[PDB]
């Protein structure tokens, strides 16, 4: 159960650089890839994973031979611990030898849309809430969202963009909570929404920003608990336009303000005993609810799916070849892939892709090395994942 938020009540920012006020934007990183190994003539799903961007507004289109693909589904948007947003667009498709696919992204951080072509050569637990408030001049009321996570698995979500917005289960094991829970969480969310609506207004004044621009407030709030059930760490951190604003220190008693506007918030909260209020929530309410949720989803929350790995072989100019080690169908996302040349791990030549969602609950990742033609048997790929009885070791098999 998320905490009830207290307004920030900012002061003049005196902006002369980085503050959370008028954010310097983050450029989207894009990966375009299929969910399953591509086989000409076989139905598949093409994914366009977009990450690391800010502001949250973004336009994504998928293209086939240069023409917009009509039905492209979009996952709900989320953001990461570094405040940046991410989303997954995907479409059903049947690849052929000559059809070209691409993903085009328009975002305020770039002068023009970026088009990326699909190339297919071959113990401890936590309860965290990620909150987003985004003003939208000319597009309606501010959008407000509360997204809850138990150990990185989304389990609840409230999104104001509806006629009767309500807290909703995002994990099937939450269906164990009765009507009272949903009703209470929903009303609390609607109350929190009001506090953020007010803060968006006052921050504009503090940062001397135009009433015509869109701005974002983000919060990460929650607790991390050990296997013995004791609180390991408590979190209450805010960001304005993607930049740190104010955060509760690990002592759960003091605040760290990031700019002059936040200094005023700190003083107000100091005088009002806000840290004391958060400490109580973090050490009690937060931990108690986390225990309840962990009970509710128990096995689901400790599940693993081991990676299925294989190495593919690709030509290069002259006497070189690329060996690519693939890890597919694994869960959770944490994984390590390495390449070794007779006992040593390679850094120099290795290329990697950020771990990405297959779109079915599992993840994918690959790591490659460029090696001399004829020396493929001198290299071995190593795959490390918590679901494996032991690390996988593999080599190119012609």
């Amino acid at each position: 159960s998320i905490i009830n938020f207290e307004k920030l009540g900012c002061g003049a920012s005196g902006g002369g650089g980085s503050g959370g006020g008028g954010s310097i934007q983050k450029t989207p990183q894009i990966q375009v890839y299929s969910r399953h190994p591509p086989e000409n003539g076989k139905p598949n799903i093409l994914n366009c994973y977009v990450t690391q961007f800010h502001p949250p507004h973004i336009e994504i289109q998928m293209l086939k031979n240069g023409k917009k693909i009509p039905k492209v589904e979009m996952s709900d948007m989320s953001f990461s611990k570094d405040w940046s947003f991410y989303i997954l667009a995907h479409t059903e498709f049947t690849p052929t030898e000559t059809d070209t696919y691409a993903c085009r992204v328009k975002h305020a951080s770039m002068a023009e849309p970026k088009t990326v072509y699909w190339d297919r050569d071959m113990g401890p637990h936590s309860l965290r809430y990620f909150v987003t408030a985004v003003s939208r001049p000319g597009l309606g009321e501010p959008r407000y969202m509360e997204v809850g996570y138990v150990d990185d698995t989304e389990f609840v979500r409230f999104d104001s963009d509806a006629e009767n917005p309500r807290y909703e289960p995002r994990a099937r094991w939450m269906e164990q909570e009765g009507p009272e829970y949903w009703e209470r969480e929903t009303q609390k969310a609607k109350g929190n929404e009001q506090s953020f609506r007010v803060d968006l207004r006052t921050l504009l004044g503090c940062y001397n920003q135009s009433k015509g621009g869109s701005h974002t407030i983000q919060v990460i709030s929650g607790c991390e608990v050990g296997s013995d059930g004791r609180l390991l760490r408590g979190y209450q951190q805010y960001a304005y336009d993607g930049c740190d604003y104010i955060a509760l220190n690990e002592d759960l008693k003091t605040w760290t303000a990031a700019d002059m506007a936040a200094l005023i918030t700190k003083h107000k909260w100091e005088q009002a005993g806000e840290a004391e209020r958060l400490r109580a929530y973090l050490e009690g309410t937060c931990v108690e609810w986390l225990r309840r949720y962990l009970k509710n989803g128990n096995a689901t929350l400790l599940r693993t799916d081991s990676p299925k790995a294989h190495v593919t072989h690709h030509s290069r100019p002259e006497d070189k070849v690329t060996l690519r080690c693939w890890a597919l169908g694994f869960y959770p996302a944490d994984i390590t892939l390495t390449w070794q040349l007779n006992g040593e791990e390679l850094i120099q030549d290795m290329e990697l892709v950020e771990t990405r969602p297959a779109g079915d609950g599992t993840f994918q990742k690959w790591a490659s090395v460029v090696v001399p033609l004829g020396k493929e048997q001198y290299y071995t790929c190593h795959v490390y994942h918590q679901g494996l009885p032991e690390p996988l070791t593999l080599r190119w098999e012609p």
